[PDB]
């Protein structure tokens, strides 16, 4: 149904809300939720752990089956797997992990994966355990994504800083 509500329109195609992405998925019934994935699709932490728990581990079971046959993703890459109870599809996108020395330039590649989907519910890529500057990630999103992205930011303080930064 893609019933997004209460988002702040930043650009013609980028929207943001102070919300929990899992509760958004339940409310919106998006066609596509983006996962903040790693290359092995091991969803023990970060947004990936939240999404996987909300699928009662179905996302991890599917992901383990996928990796054993298909091999890992690349940093900056993506795959499309089931959305389970959260969405029709899950776009698993690997942003660079700058806490582990990966090149922040790959954040552009990461966001380019969104352009194959008309509308997405997504987290800010490379945030949290991936260590990138969230203000920078929002700029790369706005500069790179051409399709309609609805960003959910959990932490109110961080939301407020992102919106302030963007309106400067
Ligand atoms: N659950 C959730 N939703 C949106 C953004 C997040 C960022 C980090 C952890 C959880 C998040």
């Amino acid at each position: 149904v893609n019933s997004f509500s209460g988002y702040l329109k930043l650009t013609d195609n980028v929207y943001i809300k102070n919300a929990d992405i899992v509760e958004e998925a339940k409310k919106v019934k998006p066609t596509v939720v983006v996962n903040a994935a790693n290359v092995y699709l091991k969803h023990g932490g970060g947004v990936a752990g939240a999404l996987n728990k909300a699928t009662n581990n179905a996302m991890q079971v599917e992901s383990d089956d996928y990796i054993a046959t298909n091999g890992p993703l690349k940093v900056g890459g993506s795959c499309v797997l089931s959305g389970h109870n959260l969405a029709k599809h899950c776009l698993h996108v690997v942003g660079p992990n700058v806490n582990k020395g990966e090149d922040i330039q790959l954040l552009k590649s990461a966001y380019e994966n969104f352009n194959q989907h008309e509308v997405l519910l997504a987290p800010l890529l490379s945030a949290g355990i991936f260590g990138a500057d969230p203000i920078h990630s929002l700029r790369v999103c706005v500069d790179t994504v051409r399709t309609n992205v609805y960003l959910a930011v959990f932490d109110k303080n961080l939301y407020d800083k992102l919106v302030s930064s963007f309106l400067e």
